């Protein structure tokens, strides 16, 4: 249903803090209509994890894993449009997302509101996802996040990034980073930093980064 | 603004054939939300033919020669929606489409317009677009329709076709097979039929397809 507000918080300090990695002044350079397009292009990403076509390769199975990922790039954006835009449940997402017909019309009623510009709610509609699914989204947040912060510095916005590499996306290597964490570990009132912080360094660990190029929790926290 | 009757008609004919093809009995196996899935889908694919991404290759140039084929799979599936449900312009297409910033906003209400099942509101937006843009829309719809016709011939229902071979997407062949003919050539009231044959051998040859599997504009048409 929903995260505690602290946390919640917290996660809008990170995006907003690699946001400005990105661009620094950010908050003058995108609009409202940047994050719906953001979220629209993701979700269809996330319907692409499915065997959808009844043209091509129909016997396709549904990439699950990736669902997790894709669910946590909309959050990305939907943070980022709620920090530009106040929006100002049950009738667009269907349970359970398990079965493929309730994901790919909850998943395009993604797109809806985006387009609407109801970043609040996709935001709400990701963490009813990942409660229906099964999955760790603070985690994979962390983690996900450490990684677009690990691509701006690898040339991702130059266009010199490589994003599979020797048979291995970059994004597959964040489930191995993230299963020794549980729910209570990342949202415990008092100790989540110390836990978002493990995730970050084994994040940096799977890519190699350099010590010295590393950001820790304190980085991204006001 | 649109086509004549007859020439829409005749595509009309030519898409069911080829959904057919796909599978005989398509009329009741598809429903509505599924052509709206699949513009959706080639939307997406539309718009991320522009570099739109700020965090991402910014320098990037916009591939507008796939924008044209990205226009016609869109109007295969406006097409073959408008012959599930009727509907039953100025709003939402902004000229020129060679901004880039009116590119994205109406390829983006095209997502709408789907999610609408309003199909024949799609196809004019398709044929608005191609008469913006200045390419030949009938001549790209023969062209990709037997291309389409020869990947469901190799293979691409059980997974085993590839479309990029030797640096090269199968796409890309398509081009120099629609140029040697005038839009006067393919909407020719009298004549029309042969440039269309001749465009579907002309693909065909692209792809070195044995004569024997060749279907000639005659098998399209009732
Ligand atoms: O201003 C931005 C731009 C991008 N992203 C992140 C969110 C998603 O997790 C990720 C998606 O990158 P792609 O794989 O689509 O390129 O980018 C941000 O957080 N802020
Ligand atoms: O029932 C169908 C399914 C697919 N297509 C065609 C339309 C598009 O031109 C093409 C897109 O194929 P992809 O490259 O997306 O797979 O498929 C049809 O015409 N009818
Ligand atoms: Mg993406
Ligand atoms: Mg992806
Ligand atoms: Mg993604
Ligand atoms: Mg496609
Ligand atoms: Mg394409
Ligand atoms: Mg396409």
């Amino acid at each position: 249903v929903s995260l505690s507000p602290l946390i919640l918080r917290s996660l809008a300090e990170l995006q907003d803090g690699l946001n400005t990695v990105v661009d620094k002044n950010w908050r003058q350079l995108r609009r409202p209509g940047d994050w719906s397009l953001a979220i629209t292009m993701e979700a269809a990403e996330l319907l692409d994890s499915y065997p959808w076509k009844w043209w091509k390769n129909v016997k396709a199975q549904p990439d699950l894993q990736n669902v997790k990922i894709e669910l946590t790039d909309i959050l990305h954006f939907s943070l980022s449009g709620a920090m530009q835009v106040s929006d100002e449940l049950a009738d667009f997402m269907f349970f359970p997302l398990s079965d493929t017909n309730n994901a790919l019309a909850s998943f395009q009623n993604i797109i809806r509101l985006a387009s609407l510009q109801r970043f609040q709610l996709v935001t709400s509609a990701v963490i009813a996802a990942a409660d229906d699914i099964g999955f760790n989204l603070v985690a994979y947040y962390v983690a996900k996040h450490t990684l677009n912060g690990i691509r701006q510095m690898k040339g991702y916005k130059d266009g010199t990034y490589v994003k599979v590499q020797k048979g291995v996306e970059d994004n597959e290597l964040l489930h191995g980073c993230i299963s020794p964490f549980s729910l209570d570990d990342v949202t415990n009132e008092g100790n989540y930093k110390t836990k978002w912080d493990d995730i970050m360094h084994r994040v940096y660990d799977a890519f190699g980064t350099p010590k010295e190029e590393r950001l820790n929790i304190g980085h991204w926290l006001k």
